[PDB]
RNA sequence: UUUUUUUUUUUUUUUUUUUUUUUUUUCUCCUCUUUUUUUUUUUU
């Protein structure tokens, strides 16, 4: 994300200008981070607060080149 | 009518000890051929 720029957020090929995947958070590994991020959304847009914490720039970033690895 | 004598199975038992798997060679060595390397996408 914002360790970006906008231009580099598109998704072109189709035409949209953002798109991932959320349909499969058990043969996959950023599926898992989506659900993590969207639940931790839904529980708190309560006006309270997730303990525990969630990621870290650096960490997404040698998540996300090792999900392009392999 | 034929008496008397010529030994036998070596003696001994009431001695201390503080190590340790194995063990010892063999040299340098020409990998052949459409490629940049493909890549989104969706159904597990």
């Amino acid at each position: 994300t914002g360790s970006c720029a906008e231009e580099e957020f598109h998704h072109y090929g189709l035409a949209l200008d953002k798109y991932t995947h959320f349909t499969s958070p058990i043969r996959r590994y950023s599926d898992i981070v989506v659900h993590r991020l969207l639940m931790a959304a839904i529980s708190k847009d309560k006006k309270m607060e997730i303990k525990g914490n969630l990621f870290s720039n650096k960490d997404l970033e040698e998540l996300c080149r090792h999900i392009n690895n392999r």
